[PDB]
């Protein structure tokens, strides 16, 4: 599923991400745009052999099991394929664990390079929330 901007903002708010660990909703929408272009089916391969999955590009080296990343962890205890669903519950629940692990949203490279320090509130302008 390819979400609309305000459609995704409303889904993330319903799942408890607005101000989760101090990160306003615009931060999460901005990260999703630049990680995946709002596409739940996005996948990308890393140099080390791991793969990033879903709307928030969660990495199989640490967070999910895809059966082909040897010596990796599965800290969210889920198959990586679950992160590609049109239902974002699994991606959101895992993201809550990631952002609590010490580095906040710096775990998302595109957030650090394209969202951090910008006016992220603009990503939710005009949305009925
Ligand atoms: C969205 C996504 O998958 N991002 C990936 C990053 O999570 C990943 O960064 C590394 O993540 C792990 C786990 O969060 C980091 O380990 C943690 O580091 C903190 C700070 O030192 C420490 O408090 C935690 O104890 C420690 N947890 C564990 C289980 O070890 C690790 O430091 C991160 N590494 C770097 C260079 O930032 C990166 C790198 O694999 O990939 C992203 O895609
Ligand atoms: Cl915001
Ligand atoms: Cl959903
Ligand atoms: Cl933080
Ligand atoms: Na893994």
């Amino acid at each position: 599923k390819v979400f609309g901007r305000c459609e995704l903002a409303a889904a993330m708010k319903r799942h408890g991400l607005d101000n989760y660990r101090g990160y306003s909703l615009g931060n999460w929408v901005c990260a999703a745009k630049f990680e995946s272009n709002f596409n739940t089916q996005a996948t990308n391969r890393n140099t080390d052999g791991s793969t990033d999955y879903g709307i928030l590009q969660i990495n199989s080296r640490w967070w999910c099991n895809d059966g082909r990343t040897p010596g990796s962890r599965n800290l969210c205890n889920i198959p990586c394929s679950a992160l590609l669903s049109s239902d974002i519950t699994a991606s959101v629940n895992c993201a809550k664990k990631i952002v609590s692990d010490g580095n906040g949203m710096n775990a998302w490279v595109a957030w650090r390079n394209r969202c951090k320090g910008t006016d992220v509130q603009a990503w939710i302008r005009g949305c009925r929330l």
